[PDB]
């Protein structure tokens, strides 16, 4: 019976992967290290660094913890530190959804918030308020998990013994995706260490980070990647740094909790690709030892979700079954019935109408056709844009009371309201917005700005 | 004590023109003849036509009048109508009004609407349902005010012996805007015929008409202008044609009513201008006698509002004072303070991003700004359009994951907060949009869309 | 040839009603006063009063006149005034409506406004802020159109000679409707000094009147009724003070409009309807004058219109055809096709789902019917309302956390959707709210709320 | 190295409770169950009933599971199933959340929905169509986890030995939670037969179960309590039955979470309550081990959310600080600035216009207060509802044309602007509204609807 729910941190089994690993090529077994009691691998790194800094006489008992954390090794360290009764201060940016900030909160945290994106060497950021916030307050350690050896030294005592009783030293390649400089590093001296040279130690990084050797970038699978260099991961244990793109962090995260049964996150995925990427270089005989760092349930709606996975340019395929089975009629809708409102302005109606026609409706595109019973053939007059008029009405190459019957673009094209998006998706690819003949009479214009709009919602 | 109200049809006054009419020319004396029965000069013609077909036998009593009519004529014709209790069925384009259905309406009579803009001589238009009517409903009587020649005789009968006997013979000149071929044709007939050959008849027309020597055209003026030639319409009656534009039309009836106490309509400013325009060509010792054939307490809401005249480019100024006094800071409300809500994009969120809070918020520009408290400085990065965006997407030039500080147009030019709108509206002449400086600071951008929509509305 | 439009005021037409009066009874003829250039019969006074403030040495040329006028007078006095220039300030409660204002203003007067129904005593409604106007500015002349005997002394010198020199003599009774005396005394006064005492002055009134002998009330015929004595009004001149309704007086205000040819406001029709009540008295070979004060242009919104009449208990009958020709089954589509939404709470889902489901769907009652399918008979297991669970949640009778099959009010009533309103009236005159079934099925639910709202717009 | 995830299914830690347990009472440890692959201890009994159903012949190679699982089972059969490659397809009730099917899709299931709240044997429950996909696609194979003795079998043979062996037989009492009968039927026979008798298995169940000793209900803890007897259910294992509240549920999950850092569900702290509620009629030398069956982070939005928990009578305090420091005046904004609108209807407007105004303005009861400007002191003459209205214009008590000051009711109530919501909702368990004054001037009307409107989402 243990003292605490904080005794449980460590030992995490070591499965196998059986149906991701292409045939012809070594084993690859993936430590899964999402069953710690603190749902993350960061758990093991905040009990080590809460230990220390107790035991180095920097944390007296009664202290009050702040560190500017993201919302997973926040976790761990409010579990670790609520153990034994320490108030636990942290810092996030708005880039963390509220489901995030709710767990950290029910764990007897208190976390306070500043705006995201903002400069980080300002005292805007959350960098600034949390040193502020340890200045301040007494008593308060600020683990700075960035620049603090304790996390690699934690992955150095209890992650790279493990690794190594668990598979009795036969184990040539360690794959684990590198954000803070941790796991790599520890993991990396210890394989080194006690195996003489055997061990190759590979490292996972999405594409176009300071580790892989590129520039910034806006990143998505949280946890990895980085803009600088932690004072905490020396660059020199690992030895082939690869590199990955975000596509294929999601594919593959998403493939392995398809065909593996393991719902991990980004990083996960993200550490998969390389190791499989690894599992080339090496015929059999070989043992790749994965490390799958997080658990893949906060991530139900980015990357297990169907609209986040299109809001960008992801979503190879739909999550269960057939590939769109959407058309561009029901694009249309917004309303599940709302196309009975062919927007159209007569060649005779002046170009103020045409221009409030435009903004009663909200839309920005209109087929002016004549014979006003909107079950008219192809016999479209032409099209009146909002850009043009607007453009023309203001430089003076047409005046309000004129009509549109001499200020209208050539007619626009025209695709089937019966077809999936994917051929709208490359139609809008050569113009701006198409009309949709459905039995040859036109119901509505498809524009980019919709196909967005829909697309990133459903 | 007159036997019914359609009797005092006729023997309208004959006011003389004061102070719109400049010096050092002929008295220009204006026939107002909205002050009959049925409010306009087009009663005179309704009253003739029916007591010729009650008299010839062509509408037996208990018929049913049936005209595509403008509405104007329209009151005419139920008035005298149910004098006796003839049926009327009026067929109006939509283009009408509702308080003009409602006038027609509450007169005892039934009006069947059409659309417009419509080819005139399809199966939708008010000509073909018009003669439908007339031929199926027995006892049908088309008037066809366009091609009878009793509105001629009628004008003729009861329109030039009131003007040569109200001035004793001395006038000289006899201008009236001519749309059906009406008051002028029989006038001048008449003016002629008993002047020998001094009063030559003059004729104003909206500028692009048939009459006036151009082509088709979208009328404003009500009543006025013609597509075609009308067959009651002697063409050699007339003798100096004069072209009359619609601000100018606008403008005089306006100030017709500001400094003659007349609220006369479209076509009474009209014929108004164009005998000032030949109270030129002729000096002292001449009388000019326009006709000021209708009313302006329908247009109260067109020609009178401060709208629909700056919907277009007419509105030269203000009924009740200053110009403008409505600045840019006041154009950026629409809801009198709706602008604690200035869209700004960082230059490190995604291209995603900034295209979802450009249409969360319903607009379609904002400035890439650092420092997202909107309270920064004219330091901003950017601008990152809407168009662009999903161009720069669409075509392959960038992806939906890329950072938008590698997509983003330069900054959009700015002004002042407290300026005139007319400043605004020629500053947008040359850029599509542009931020608005309060202090230095940023607040909104305005954009011609924009503009104009405040113009029509306020 | 007159000098100015200001000259045509007076000797109006007096014509007879034809098909209104009853058969077996006297004469009525209709003293019709709305062809006067000014629109009404108000603009005798004005001129009057123009007269006599500018020839006593009242009002020095150069000065501005001021008056708490209504729109009815301003149009009058402004006509009057801006004939030789004199520049004119109003004051308007909040009650009159954009174009009469609009009309006030195209002669050029200056309209300034003040919140209506505001105590008229304070220094807030338009008499204390008129009163402070005439006090500062110089040169003003409030005529006070309340206690100037120039009213009377105008319609006694102008409207009582014409009312006697067009019939001879041979007019028994005068009847005309009274708000403010100027009328009924001056015709009253003259009409009884010249002819001895044949003629009898009767005087109409809204039902509940000074006048008339009664208490306070809102008024909505514009023009006639008071709440206290003016000055300008002798109680002795009239003889019988006739009552009548709003009703009646809208009523018989269309159907003069519908079988005279006149387009008659609400005054000519309470006037009319107190002379078809006079003309009772007495037998044949009488004469009736009535005056009718006012052209029904300006009520095309009010009376002519079709919710405005409804929006009151008025509308006896539509205004030119069905009674309604309108189904319950209408009222539930407030989009035209918007009732596939049965709202329903099956008895097992929590109380607080039903609140929630009520104010998430706007409405405030729904039936409990299991079977989801929205196709069920009357079948239904009861009715939840929303002030009963929000009354049975804050009294302490039923906990959020219950189920709603506990808490429901017994079914409520039901009515076909396919008949009209009157019916639906009828029914809900004796509960709160009824479904609506259809074929059997309940498709929506019409509450009193819902069914006024609707025959308050169309 | 395991050789599939599915292995790791057993040997779950023993944790003891320290903060939550009063003291003067035996040692309170709960064997956690959310350190197991699939999430919860509903994943045990899954293993089972793969190995038996594939041992004894009775889901041939190549078959499909089927069953109306809740969502917690479900994801255990898809993992174990998809170690082999069975197919899934799960039968659910809406009731379910969104992420919870995605969850189950993630892991290669096909989940078909059905309604919820409808008879549980009709042709749209999931039963009846789990039924019908079990007869009709061949290989099928519905477990029936509430009917098949695998599920008790299992948790006999790999649940109680656990209990037994990490405690070396020193257990006295085992309290779990007992919906369909698995735990206490398996985890008690065994501790039962191997300790004597001394082993009394305690039993949870939430208030208004089956098993209580009660009638049916609608549940919020989602797991436990049923409103029938599962065949897999003996009734004579358990020997003391705890019935506990949900409210007292969720409280103790969240305390629990607090302070012994695990984020269990609903369940895990009924459990625990009734745990402690059996650790006071035993002394010390007592050890009673709990059952905590679940993991509580799809939970994280309906038991460690706040407006869920205070969308019924839950919610006692917030996670993370003071009580509420939320005022009425913070109610009525809507918008953090929406009451500049202070709705009013002076005592002379129609009835007609205050229940228009009511209507346009979204309220439903306003204040009838003369000087309209809303900055007036107590001075109000009174209040009208829109009930009484749209009672009193139907029921023939009032005309729609009549003033207001003849049928409002007295003045409503009022009270202060910066006061805890809880003192206003005690304030409207008398009254339907009450007005919020501040400093005086009254500013809204806060009702029983707005205030439970605002508590259910903020």
């Amino acid at each position: 019976i243990a003292q605490h729910i904080s005794e449980l941190i460590g030992g995490t089994p070591l499965v196998r992967l059986n149906s991701v690993v292409p045939d012809g090529a070594g084993t690859v077994a993936a430590k899964v290290e999402y069953l710690n009691p603190g749902g993350s691998s960061k758990d093991r790194i905040a009990v080590k660094m809460i230990e220390a800094a107790e035991a180095s006489g920097q944390l007296k008992p009664g202290g009050t913890i702040v560190e500017p954390t993201s919302g997973n090794t926040g976790v761990g360290l409010a579990l670790v530190a609520q153990r034994r009764g320490y108030k636990c201060v942290f810092v996030c940016p708005d880039k963390v959804s509220e489901d995030k900030r709710n767990v950290l909160i029910a764990y007897g945290a208190e976390v306070v918030v500043c705006p995201t994106a903002v400069p980080p060497h300002d005292p805007a950021s959350y960098y600034s308020v949390s040193d502020r916030l340890v200045r301040d307050i007494d008593g308060a350690w600020k683990p700075d998990q960035y620049a603090n050896p304790e996390g690699p030294a934690s992955h150095y005592v209890t992650t790279g013994p493990e690794i190594w009783a668990d598979t009795e030293g036969k184990v040539t390649h360690f794959v684990a995706g590198i954000g803070t400089g941790g796991t790599i590093t520890g993991a990396g001296r210890y394989l080194k260490e006690v195996s003489g040279g055997r061990v190759r130690i590979v490292g996972a990084d999405p594409e176009g980070s300071v580790y892989s050797g590129g520039a910034g970038r806006p990143y998505l699978v949280e946890g990895v990647g980085e803009d600088f260099w932690p004072a905490a991961y020396d660059p020199s244990v690992p030895d082939e740094i690869i590199a990955v793109s975000d596509s294929d962090s999601f594919d593959m995260t998403r493939r392995l909790a398809r065909e593996e049964a393991m719902l991990v996150g980004g990083s996960c995925g993200m550490a998969v690709v390389a190791a499989l990427k690894v599992a080339e270089e090496a015929g059999p005989d070989a043992l790749i030892v994965v490390l799958l760092p997080d658990g893949g349930r906060g991530y139900m709606s980015k990357i297990f979700n169907d609209a986040w996975m299109s809001s960008y340019g992801f979503l190879r395929s739909r999550l269960d079954g057939s590939t769109e089975q959407s058309t561009v009629g029901d694009v249309l809708r917004r309303k599940s019935g709302a196309l009975p409102a062919l927007v159209h302005t007569h060649p005779s109606e002046t170009v103020r109408d045409a221009i409030g026609i435009l903004r009663e409706y909200g839309v920005s595109q209109m087929p002016v056709v004549g014979a006003e019973p909107p079950v008219m053939a192809g016999e479209v007059a032409g099209s009146v844009s909002e850009r043009e008029l607007l453009s023309a009405v203001f430089e003076g190459r047409a005046k309000l009371a004129d009509a549109v019957s001499a200020h209208m673009s050539p007619p626009l094209r025209m695709i089937g309201a019966g077809e999936l998006v994917s051929a709208a998706g490359k139609a809008l690819r050569d113009w701006d917005a198409l009309m949709v003949v459905e039995e040859g009479k036109p119901v509505g214009v498809i524009t980019r700005y919709d196909l967005l709009g829909f697309l990133s919602e459903g």
